[PDB]
């Protein structure tokens, strides 16, 4: 498709940056990055208007999106921030982002590699192209460690200095804000999410961030439990899951003030029901472990987690004494119905007789 153009405009495009990676992992990918030399925009609209669909042209930042089914493409125009592909690779963030394959037709299906992209590839190596990467976009002290996170990944030796220097140099704080957010917001969508707080706790970086904020055992302890939580939540119910990544924010938070938590999840831009059960979490989840621990029936803690959200319940599900009582009541005291004749002779205050009979029945 695209070769074609590109040899029609005797142009030169390559896919681009970490979905060659992902490509070489063998991993699926229906959202595709180009990088051009020529006009790459032209380039773009002229496969759209070729593919006969809609395409969006960025003349600003000289790039074209366009989408064809669910697939998306982007085409960049390749730069040093005209540049060489070359150029415009090695200004990216690491090895394996580094590479390029060409869909141009002479070359096509070769794999270009001037960084030892490849090389550091099978090594499990997370490695920067330029030594002054940190200090130059601050937000790859974050993004080395969330791949070597999510890939299990070593950092390389110049790597790992460079970066502990950088956090030492306190660039975090005053890296720009929004930037630094979406990275964390990206990093809780992993599931290896629990490593990267691993590499996070390891190298101090959420200390530069979030406001008096420390580390203590009994929070790793809990997020570990928590992993256990929602390793066996996702097990048993596949259709009732949530978004996990912030459970263990609201595990990392918990001993934070309520103020400062609430500016930041307000600056997460976190979801209602999240901030809903960091509020209750705070003030009213006290007595409800004091009045859960103390019910003798299952219908009162029925009644007590019914109008709870399910988030609360995977969080009190952490107490080992709380546990079968959780369980209990996800696999069987809700799951109650009844019949019609018994209805029709209480109708002859409806549903009061029917949470009465639901008192008389849970209770076995």
């Amino acid at each position: 498709m695209v070769g074609q153009i590109a040899k029609e405009m005797g142009l030169r495009a390559y896919i681009v940056g970490g979905v060659v990676r992902d490509i070489l992992l063998g991993k699926e990918v229906w959202d595709v990055d180009f990088v051009v030399e020529g006009n790459a925009i032209e380039l773009a609209k002229e496969l759209a208007r070729r593919h006969g669909v809609n395409v969006h042209p960025f003349p600003e930042f000289g790039t074209a999106h366009l989408k064809i089914g669910k697939l998306k493409l982007e085409f960049a125009t390749a730069r040093r921030e005209p540049a060489s592909l070359k150029e415009d690779l090695i200004r990216r963030d690491f090895t394996i982002n580094a590479m390029a394959i060409s869909v141009n037709l002479e070359d096509y299906g070769t794999l270009i590699d001037y960084f030892g992209g490849l090389r550091d590839l099978k090594d499990k190596v997370i490695r920067v192209l330029h030594p002054v990467s940190f200090i130059e976009d601050p937000v790859r002290i974050l993004r080395a460690l969330r791949f070597a996170g999510r890939l299990n990944f070593k950092l390389s030796r110049s790597t790992e200095k460079l970066l502990k220097q950088a956090v030492n140099l306190g660039l975090l704080k005053e890296a720009p804000r929004g930037r630094l957010i979406n990275e964390i917001k990206l990093a809780l969508r992993e599931d290896r999410f629990l490593e990267i707080l691993e590499l996070y706790r390891k190298y101090r970086v959420l200390e530069e961030i979030i406001e008096g904020f420390q580390w203590n055992e009994k929070v790793l302890q809990k997020l570990y439990a928590l992993r256990k939580v929602v390793d066996w939540h996702a097990l048993e119910f596949s259709e009732e899951r949530i978004d996990y990544g912030w459970l263990y924010l609201l595990i990392l938070i918990s001993n934070l003030d309520y103020e400062r938590g609430k500016h930041f999840l307000e600056e997460m831009s976190a979801p209602s029901w999240v901030r809903e059960t960091y509020k209750f979490m705070k003030f009213k989840l006290g007595s409800l472990k004091e009045e859960l621990k103390k019910a003798k029936e299952n219908y009162e803690v029925y009644r007590l987690l019914k109008p709870l959200h399910t988030s609360v319940l995977l969080l009190l599900m952490l107490e080992e004494e709380l546990k079968e009582k959780i369980k209990l009541y996800l696999e069987k005291l809700r799951k109650v119905k009844l019949p019609k004749e018994k209805i029709e002779e209480l109708k002859k205050e409806l549903g009061e007789r029917i949470e009465e009979l639901k008192r008389e029945i849970m209770n076995k």
